[PDB]
């Protein structure tokens, strides 16, 4: 079988997924790998539609590959984006905090602030803000969510229970896992500071670059440095919270058809990569930012084949994700 089954996280997502399958169409020959598009409702349904083997692959944020790895779901990173350029690649990011200029605060008065979240679960938006808040509180409410709630004066956090705990949806009410959702994201939580919903907008490094295309626009934001003080966002080398490996493509460990999804990522990075084409972009759509990919994805690296998740993502990550959900200090 030569058909790839990506699964696309709602309406915006099976839109990009449609134009992936009729571009590659018109490039690959009739023998090789084609795409079939699956649309569901979150990356989690992702996940277990392709260990049902009603899919193949979904790209996610590294954070989630723990949540695909656990069982019974079992899956493994087999693809995984790079960033920066062809001639550097890097296969990390920086988890920033981006703030306005002159709302004054620093990064040890964020309790009382609102939050904008890329999403429950991820790198940047999630597992390391929180991760390295959460012992840190005097206050053993731990098990996260309702200790993230009340620290907080409302956030927007994708993919939380807005039923149990609804102040983590006060900024993105029902706190939509897609990007239907338009605070979802890192280009979402961006949003979510950028019209004031929020105070501060835990993403990536690249993101205020993708979303203000001028230099004195940018100036009005700043960098929440982890030692109390600000910086300009240009500085994020000096001022992130921490570095945090590539999103990758996740596929079943066994009989995940790894081989031919190389095959279709690395033919379509060929045709429609950064830069490549005017016809069709990998890497950006008309229809919203990080559909399918990262835009700030320039390309995709194969997957050493021993590598399961717990080793892609590291010792270090793994304990403190797991940590982070059982509330150990
Ligand atoms: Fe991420």
């Amino acid at each position: 079988d030569k058909t790839v089954r990506w699964c696309a996280v709602s309406e915006h997502e099976a839109t990009k997924c449609q134009s992936f399958r009729d571009h590659m169409k018109s490039v690959i020959p009739s023998d090789g790998p084609s795409v079939a598009c699956v649309k569901k409702a979150s990356y989690l349904d992702c996940i277990r539609a392709i260990a049902a083997n009603e899919a193949d692959a979904v790209t996610l944020d590294a954070g989630l590959v723990y949540d695909a790895y656990l069982a019974p779901n079992n899956l493994k990173p087999v693809v995984a984006e790079f960033y920066g350029s062809k001639e550097d690649p890097q296969t990390f990011y920086y988890a920033v905090a981006v703030v306005k200029k002159d709302s004054g605060f620093q990064m040890n008065q964020l309790r009382g602030k609102k939050s904008c979240h890329t999403g429950l679960g991820r790198s940047a938006g999630w597992n390391i803000p929180i991760g390295l808040l959460y012992c840190d509180l005097p206050e053993p409410r731990k098990p996260l969510e309702k200790a993230v709630a009340n620290f907080f004066s409302g956030s927007c956090a994708p993919c939380a229970d807005g039923t149990d705990f609804p102040q983590l949806c006060q900024l993105c009410p029902g706190c939509g896992c897609s990007t239907l959702n338009q605070y979802f994201g890192y280009s979402g939580a961006f949003k979510c500071l950028k019209d004031g919903a929020g105070d501060v907008a835990f993403v990536k490094h690249s993101t205020i670059f993708e979303n203000l295309a001028n230099k004195a626009d940018r100036d009005q934001y700043e960098l929440l440095c982890l030692d109390n003080t600000r910086k300009p966002v240009d500085e994020y080398k000096d001022c992130h919270l921490a570095q945090v490996p590539s999103h990758t493509v996740v596929a079943r460990s066994m009989g995940g058809k790894e081989d031919l999804i190389w095959e279709l990522l690395n033919q379509a990075q060929e045709h429609f990569g950064k830069d490549k084409s005017k016809e069709f972009q990998l890497f950006s759509s008309p229809h919203g930012k990080d559909l399918l990919f990262k835009d700030s994805a320039h390309g995709f690296l194969k997957v050493p084949p021993r590598m399961d998740a717990k080793m892609y993502l590291g010792y270090e990550y793994v304990t403190a994700i797991r940590n982070l959900r059982e509330g150990t200090c």
